[PDB]
């Protein structure tokens, strides 16, 4: 398809998130909203805050409805809480429709709004099962589909720059596209390969094999989905279950041993810097994640480059060095295919057919020698067994 008005409607970067412009209330109050496939609540700052340039003023909206109910959302490092209500919502560079949706007006938060991120709310695109307070609070996308004829699917092309962007550059640049209700062929190359959404809560999938430069990690595949495996645009890193993480890092270190990096680099805590333009991409291996296909006993793989898993960070120093952080870290809640992974591909969240498609992104960062890839099919047996219970 071709949904030209929605192409390039995102701004942001992997470390801080990608967001789309939305309006809430009457008259319209414009806000920048983080696109998050890892959660299911539509929530916006509703009170002044040091890191918010603007916020939702319910008292100024004539269509605001109070649901007289509070909502609390805690997470690893911080949280937000607020008051539930509904209002009219639109997406300026989205389909030309206006919907009444649940809105969590954030009254208090800790380590939620990030300095300089520029988004003032979050758009939880996942399913009702994980919405807060409970699954009766209908998610935004569900209200959108119910109230309009927008097809039940959206697609995301998150575009990392491959280098640090200052405040001015993020504001003045295109960070990608969120095509609501369709697929735009200019956003990818090659073919789209689909993997089933295992269950509708998070956008859960099943990984059946992992390779580091073609070499099989060779772990029992259930380890790869230990707990669950999800696609999450609201998380920066590629997160891996502890056992998988330890095996992956051992292998990545082995492939890159011509250079040694401090432990803090591998812990994703400290940056590594190389003189301008000399980042040794070639010593780092590519990483392939094989996903269960739609055809019985068939699988396909997506391959990412170090240009995806090494996240650019500015060297606040006065050097012209190119610096990065290792964007692969351990998880205790399963595999998380975050932003640095999504930056390599055009990702289709086909809710209507309960599947997620992957294609090489037309804007993925690469070099002259290697490119990210999506290839298949591969004959694979007993993949259902890779799922955890």
């Amino acid at each position: 398809g071709s949904f030209v008005e929605m192409v390039d409607n995102l701004r942001g970067k992997s470390g801080q998130g990608y967001y789309v412009e939305m309006t809430v209330g009457s008259p319209p109050q414009t806000l920048n909203i983080l696109v998050d496939t890892g959660s299911s609540n539509f929530a916006v700052g509703a009170a002044p805050h040091p890191f918010l340039h603007r916020y939702y003023q319910r008292q100024l909206s004539s269509t605001y409805r109070d649901l007289r109910k509070g909502v609390y959302v805690p997470y690893t490092q911080g949280k937000w809480e607020g008051e539930l209500g509904t209002d009219l919502v639109s997406i300026p560079h989205g389909p030309n429709v206006t919907v009444r949706a649940n809105i969590a007006a954030i009254t208090e938060s800790d380590k939620f709004f990030i300095n300089g991120s520029n988004w003032e709310g979050i758009l939880g695109l996942a399913y009702a099962e994980i919405a807060r307070p409970d699954d009766s609070l209908e998610p935004f996308f569900d209200s959108l589909v119910k109230q309009t004829h927008v097809p039940n699917l959206f697609s995301l092309q998150l575009c990392g720059a491959g280098f640090p962007l200052n405040q001015s550059e993020v504001l003045a640049s295109v960070g990608g596209s969120m095509i609501i209700g369709g697929i735009d062929h200019s956003l990818y190359t090659g073919s789209l390969w689909y993997t089933p959404i295992r269950r509708e809560w998070y956008y859960e999938v099943i990984i059946v094999r992992v390779e580091i430069n073609g070499q099989d990690l060779k772990m029992d595949c259930k380890e790869y989905n230990y707990d669950k495996s999800i696609v999450d645009s609201g998380t920066t890193n590629l997160r891996l279950p502890k056992k998988v993480f330890e095996a992956a890092v051992k292998s990545i270190k082995a492939a890159s041993s011509t250079e040694k990096f401090p432990d803090g680099f591998w812990l994703g805590e400290q940056l590594v810097c190389w003189q301008a333009g000399t980042t040794p991409w070639n010593i780092f291996p590519v990483i392939s994640l094989y996903l269960m296909g739609e055809v019985t006993n068939q699988s396909f793989r997506i391959t990412i480059l170090p240009q995806q898993y090494l996240r650019p960070v500015e060297d606040v120093a006065t050097s012209q060095d190119d610096c990065y952080k290792f964007a692969i870290s351990q998880s205790s809640t399963g595999t998380v295919m975050g932003a640095v992974i999504m930056e390599g591909f055009y990702v289709v969240f086909d809710r209507a057919r309960k599947r997620i498609g992957f294609a090489v992104s037309a804007c993925h960062v690469h070099d002259e020698f290697r490119t990210a890839a999506v290839e298949g099919p591969f004959v694979t047996l007993d993949m259902e067994d890779c799922g955890y219970n």
